[PDB]
């Protein structure tokens, strides 16, 4: 923190580009008052093997005085194209270009929920607040998971979560989440719950999939179900009670590619998350759907 420069803000606390000995990194900054939080998010990162292509790049958890109060960093790489949220907004993919999306964030998600088993092993990490605007695109065009601080981590000898756990975006909040329905003792819930919200960001990611200049305007999932800032209430009416997800264009059957992302979707988003695909499985139909003939 001591030889870092901020010099443009970039969107608990608030994210800066600084410059490391002229290198762009992002700088979180946290006030005294949020040092639980960024405490907790900096203990996440620490956590043993989490390093991995598609989860955010860790550099440090620092303190700076600046003479008048104290503020809390997490130091991390930084991505030029910002959120998935913004590169989606801007931007239209191919075909490749979403399967690619789509993977490395399923590859991301897989390595976050395996637990690494060993004397010295990873604990399984569940995210709780997966959502396209904490999903960073690197310059190669592959997603990696950022906003750790909301994590819950599985000792599996006893079967426990870390923490004494609705935290996350009412949006993307699981219906067992939304109806607290959900065991919050039970780590493997919370593990389905990611797997709701990731089917939801791959419908964000296969609108914007355009095949002969067809492609479908940028939406937030239940864009044209619930108001901008949706409460509990509004998103359990319409995900728990009348049962409604995203619509699954009719253009989507058309192509291979999109036809596997859209079954895909629809098996992330059953009500029972016990049903729900895994990272995994999900990770394994992409990389095969990714070399396929008439996709590669
Ligand atoms: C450990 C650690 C840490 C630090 N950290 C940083 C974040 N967030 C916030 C995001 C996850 C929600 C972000 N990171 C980066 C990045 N890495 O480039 C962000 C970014 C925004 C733009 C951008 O929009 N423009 C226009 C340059 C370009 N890049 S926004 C969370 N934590």
């Amino acid at each position: 923190a001591r030889t870092i420069v901020l010099q443009e803000s970039i969107g608990f606390g608030e994210v800066w580009r600084g410059k490391w000995r002229g290198e762009e990194v992002a700088v979180k900054i946290f006030s005294s008052r949020e040092e639980r939080s960024w405490f907790r998010e900096a203990e996440i990162y620490q956590t043993v093997m989490l390093r991995h292509e598609n989860i955010l790049g860790f550099i440090a958890a620092d303190n700076k005085d600046n003479g008048t109060w104290t503020q809390l960093w997490l130091v991390s790489d930084y991505h030029e194209h910002g959120s998935l949220f913004d590169y989606l907004n801007r931007y239209t993919v191919t075909v490749e270009g979403m399967i690619k999306l789509a993977l490395s964030t399923a590859s991301g998600l897989a390595h976050l929920h395996m637990e690494i088993v060993g004397t010295q092993g990873k604990p399984a990490i569940a995210h709780r607040d997966l959502k396209s605007k904490n999903i960073l695109v690197k310059k190669n065009g592959t997603c990696c998971i950022a906003d750790l601080g909301l994590a819950v981590r599985h000792d599996s000898a006893t079967d426990t979560i870390d923490i004494a756990p609705r935290v996350g975006t009412k949006r993307y909040m699981a219906p067992e989440v939304l109806d607290d329905s959900i065991n919050m003792k039970h780590f493997e819930s919370f593990k389905r719950a990611d797997i709701y919200a990731m089917g939801l960001v791959f419908w964000e990611i296969a609108r914007r999939c355009s095949i002969g200049g067809i492609h479908e305007d940028y939406q937030l999932p239940y864009y044209d179900l619930v108001p901008s800032d949706p409460s509990v209430e509004e998103m359990r009416k319409v995900v728990c009670e009348q049962k409604l997800r995203p619509n699954i264009p009719n253009r989507w059957q058309s192509c291979e590619a999109l036809r596997v992302m859209a079954k895909i979707m629809r098996e992330c988003w059953y009500a029972n998350g016990a049903a729900r695909l895994t990272a995994l499985r999900i990770k394994k139909t992409l990389s095969q759907l990714s070399q396929q003939e008439g996709i590669k």
